[PDB]
């Protein structure tokens, strides 16, 4: 009974997090604690629903936060079985009380529903490698669709540093579901850095759309949550439905709905402490660009400028190699080992106390995950000081007329990254070219903090 279009929905939610004890809690506090955040997302499903949506993504670690140990954890798991049991919790009919509500939510609304919760996996003694408290504990997504049927079940294979709480599986979970309204793919968070199973799922199952539970700190330039997400489904030529957890206090926001052309809702709160439901009608089956050659174009020219004034900044605990700019106008190349970043651009006008430089950097990231990078960027610097360029900075006034960029990348995974001052994405504004030019398509709606294309050398890991 196919379907052309359907309706996304993504909810970032303000979790209600479990008051702190220096001992773990009875099951039955902790569900307590659970049904609270589910009376939340209640109401967003119910409210998505009756929008016409047919699907909904909710965040990661919205139903009991994020503070945890192996132990306190526990009580607040359930045996999560593989979707091949073919099982509707709603029906069926006690000791899974959290999938009971997810699967009814479902089934009351019509409506797919996806959540983040915590599976716990009971091991054996000869298993190698079983924990010696006994089981697996994962960070788990679950898919129920609209007749509470569990369809998909999929453990985060990447953690964060500070989830000691959980297990890594022993094997990266590459996990679909099908539906009327096009194939699926899943995966949490942190998981968007790496190949498995992330890539895998677009390169080698062709999904047509992701759903994205997260709960991601912003980190500027180049990683807010809504930049780098929408940068990502452009990347790889999918439908993306990110649904981020609302908490400024730890620099947590930025959920959106993102199209392989363009962002297509976001939300972006760093002021209050409300969460938000954000909607948009998609296709099945997305229009995208044909295959990108990245390093087709910029391989065809030669420098647009030379004898430059080069200089180190650090961008996110990494050396990138820099060049200021000068004029209002101009053209400028940078090099650092293999990558060549070429710029031309044209400013509004100059705003006297800004200044823009355009940075590159080939070279393996290590702080706080380890991953091999390729980067071009323009970016405006924190401060008129060349030493802060690369730093974090929230805001500008310098429009742009056009720009262009691209660069000699070793990898054909690129995600075009465009960010304007208040952590506005720039919807429409720019589209990249067949042979890897990333350029504007008319003057920027507003100031520009960074326009970058983050390459991504996954073997060189
Ligand atoms: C619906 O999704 C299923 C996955 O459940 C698709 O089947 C996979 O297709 C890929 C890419 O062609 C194959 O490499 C895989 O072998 C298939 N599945 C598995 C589990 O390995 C199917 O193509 C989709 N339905 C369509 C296109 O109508
Ligand atoms: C949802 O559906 C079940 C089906 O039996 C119904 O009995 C239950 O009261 C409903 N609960 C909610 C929260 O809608
Ligand atoms: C991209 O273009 C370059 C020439 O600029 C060529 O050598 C390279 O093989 C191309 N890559 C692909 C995947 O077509
Ligand atoms: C470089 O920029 C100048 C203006 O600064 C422009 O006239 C010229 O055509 C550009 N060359 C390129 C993009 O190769
Ligand atoms: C935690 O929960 C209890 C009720 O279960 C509530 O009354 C109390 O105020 C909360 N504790 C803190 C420190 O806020």
């Amino acid at each position: 009974d196919k379907q052309d279009t359907f309706i996304a929905a993504v909810y970032e939610h303000a979790a209600i997090l479990p008051n702190a004890t220096l001992t773990p809690v009875s099951r039955e506090e902790a569900l307590a604690l659970m049904n609270r955040n589910l009376d939340i997302l209640e109401g967003a499903i119910t409210s998505a629903a009756d929008q016409g949506a047919h699907i909904i993504v909710t965040p990661e670690d919205a139903i009991y936060g994020w503070n945890f140990n192996r132990d306190s954890l526990y009580p607040y798991l359930e045996d999560i079985p593989d979707p091949e049991v073919n099982w509707i919790p709603c029906n069926n009919r006690g000791q899974t009380p959290v999938q009971e509500r997810l699967s009814c939510l479902a089934k009351n609304n019509s409506i797919y529903v996806v959540a983040n919760i915590g599976d716990k996996k009971p091991c054996d003694t000869s298993d190698p490698q079983c924990p010696p408290d006994g089981r697996y504990q994962y960070n788990t997504d679950v898919v129920f669709d609209s007749q509470g049927k569990l369809v998909a079940r999929y453990h985060k294979q990447n953690l964060f540093m500070g989830e000691n709480q959980f297990n890594v599986p022993k094997e990266p979970e590459i996990v679909t579901f099908n539906t009327t309204f096009g194939s699926f793919g899943i995966f949490t968070c942190f998981d968007i850095l790496f190949h498995d199973p992330a890539v895998t799922l677009v390169k080698d199952f062709h999904v047509d759309t992701i759903v994205f539970p997260t709960a991601w700190m912003n980190v500027l330039p180049h990683l807010s949550a809504v930049e780098f997400h929408s940068a990502w489904a452009m990347g790889m030529r999918v439908n993306f439905l990110a649904s981020n957890i609302h908490y400024p206090s730890k620099k947590m926001t930025g959920s959106g709905i993102y199209a392989p052309n363009s962002s297509r809702a976001f939300h972006y709160d760093m002021k209050t402490e409300e969460g938000k439901l954000l909607l948009s009608q998609l296709d099945s089956h997305p229009s995208h660009s044909a295959v990108v050659n990245w390093t087709s174009y910029a391989s065809s020219i030669e420098a647009l400028s030379s004898g430059n004034k080069e200089f180190k900044g650090t961008v996110f605990f990494d050396e990138f190699t820099f060049v200021k700019l000068t004029g209002v106008a101009g053209n400028y190349t940078v090099c650092q080992k293999d990558l060549c970043c070429h710029l031309s651009y044209k400013m509004s006008e100059n705003i006297p106390n800004e200044v823009y430089a355009l940075g590159a950097f080939d070279g393996l990231h290590t702080v706080e995950g380890r991953y091999y990078l390729q980067i071009c960027t323009l970016l405006k610097c924190k401060t008129t000081n060349l030493n802060t360029c690369g730093d974090s900075a929230e805001t500008a006034s310098t429009r742009f007329e056009m720009f262009s960029l691209s660069g000699t990348f070793g990898t054909q995974y690129v995600f075009p990254e465009v960010l304007l001052s208040e952590n506005q994405l720039a919807p429409g504004e720019f589209q990249v070219s067949t042979d890897g030019r990333l350029f504007s398509l008319k003057p920027t709606s507003g100031p520009v903090l960074t326009v970058t294309l983050f390459g991504r050398l996954y073997e060189k890991d």
